[PDB]
């Protein structure tokens, strides 16, 4: 038993991390087959980053301006192109540690593991959720750019995130591995605002199921509700509307506990209206929304 | 910026995980050089586990009774001995992925990463603190026994924990890699109680420094205190006494923020006496005690 925020084992991704230096800017790249992927701002000086023209900077770079290191081995760059906000560096050696992989674009509310890296070296691993406002609540210092986010399906690494920047509020913003940002952000050092964030309702229900499985059942009431009645209450608390798709996705947890989703919704409606009255749920005084239904099924069976 | 519970990258430990089967009991082992380490209760039937005689069970086992698998490769066991609550299985092949490693016994209050594994296969990675009462708050299902806890010092894996059991309260208990339990526990399925737990004061101060670094500074007051006055207040709230050793260990964080440790102690004394008055610290409505000073320096510089 027990419930913890857990990352995927990072080994298959550790074998893909390299250091990329262009001039005096160093950050991390992801080496898959004979390609290194990194944020395109590796080509900027500190001055450029205030308002960069990436096409103009990349023109004046050669293959030779890119120093790519995997441990004490230099990889020769034999080609380079920009895809949206990501540089692709063709290199002379395919990575023999390349795992089975895919590039995916995740949806808001979904989680992934972040492998935080510095100078091509893995430092730590933790779980993030893609917020409704397309930011993530991470831990990134200078040198972490190019660190990636991923899920594992048995032996297959789904890469979904590459780290680019910190917004003025201290939340984090990045691209998919095609270099398209999540959210309405650009890779320029100028002030950018995220949308108001919202609470991921389906994940709060998942976490309430985890609490029940772990014996925290004080919030369970004898009531049911309708999806419609639930959403009319929850919208006042800035909860995302719960769809039938979400209800369907919670099916496995409803089956594991014998508690109907709309029964749980009635418990959550009461928690939102009445507060936690000085009680905790899985040790927490706040409702947690960064655990998906999958995160809960995976870990709790 | 930002602060998250972060595990060490698990790659160097993933390469050491194997499946160990004896009869119809399967669990995980740790393959280092030509030795596989696993919990000794791998030799028990469900009946035996209620009150086992491990020496009597191991006598009647041969090398051949132990099925050790690393992927689709069987490892032949060519010898076996018991060290306290751990089986050592000599095998015919040294593990070529053996990292630089040490066996350490951690102290209460210290953290480690747990690589949760099932059938020799890594599933997830998360941080735990060794509680003052020698339990850990983990996430372990059936099949997780033999999963290990570790710290990494650059390229060196310090193994400090192997998972054996769940106490009736749902906290977790295990041994060092010499098979000595943390705490007054035995590997038998009979009801066992941990001591009353206590709050790791030095870690709460570390986390308050992290909150300051991340701009959460509302709890900072103009006061100082003495170690003695602090400990007389904190003992009523079931906080461990703060020693000069702890004060010394917080030195780097005091230096990073320009806030004296005894200044922070005065802020914590007020939080303990007055509560959080409906405010949060790093998003949390409770004080966090499972981040060490090292966890905070590492991540926050
Ligand atoms: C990244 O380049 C790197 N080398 O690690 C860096 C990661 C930041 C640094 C602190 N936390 C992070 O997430 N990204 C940037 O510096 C990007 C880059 C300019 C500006 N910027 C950014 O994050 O702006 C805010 C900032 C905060 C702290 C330090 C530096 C900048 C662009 C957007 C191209
Ligand atoms: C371990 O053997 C395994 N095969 O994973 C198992 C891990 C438990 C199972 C659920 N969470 C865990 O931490 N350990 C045990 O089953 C040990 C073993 C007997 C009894 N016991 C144990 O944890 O007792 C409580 C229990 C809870 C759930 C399921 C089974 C038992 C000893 C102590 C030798």
């Amino acid at each position: 038993s027990g419930f913890r925020k857990m990352a995927f084992p990072s080994g298959k991704v550790e074998g893909c991390m390299v250091q990329v230096t262009c001039g005096t800017t160093t950050l991390n790249g992801l080496w898959l087959d004979d390609v290194v992927y990194c944020p395109r701002h590796v080509i900027c000086t500190s001055e450029d980053m205030l308002n960069p023209n990436y096409e103009d900077l990349l023109i004046r770079k050669s293959n030779h301006n890119f120093l790519v290191q995997a441990g004490n081995v230099q990889l020769r760059v034999i080609g380079h192109s920009m895809q949206n906000c990501v540089l692709k560096l063709k290199v002379d050696t395919a990575n023999p540690k390349t795992p089975k992989y895919k590039f995916v674009r995740i949806q808001p509310g979904q989680t992934f593991s972040v492998l935080a890296c510095y100078n091509g070296s893995p430092s730590g691993v933790y779980q993030c959720a893609m917020r409704p406002n397309f930011t993530i609540k991470g831990s990134f210092l200078n040198g972490s750019c190019g660190s990636v986010g991923f899920n594992i399906d048995y032996d297959c690494v789904s890469f979904c995130y590459m780290h680019h920047m910190e917004l003025p509020t201290g939340v984090h913003a990045g691209t998919d591995l095609e270099g398209n940002f999540y959210g309405p952000f650009v890779d320029r050092q100028t002030a950018q605002a995220a949308g108001t964030d919202t609470t991921i309702t389906v994940n709060v229900l998942a976490w309430l199921y985890a609490a029940v499985i772990n014996g925290d059942r004080w919030f369970l009431n004898r009531f049911t509700t309708t999806l419609n009645d639930f959403n009319l209450v929850a919208m006042k608390y800035n909860y995302e509307p719960l769809t039938q798709d979400h209800v369907d996705i919670l099916g496995p947890l409803s089956a594991q506990t014998g508690i109907a989703v709309l029964d749980m919704c009635a418990s959550l409606k009461e928690l939102l209206q009445n507060g936690m009255n000085g009680r905790t749920i899985l040790g927490s005084a706040l409702l947690e929304d960064e655990f998906t239904p999958f995160d809960v099924v995976r870990q709790c069976s």
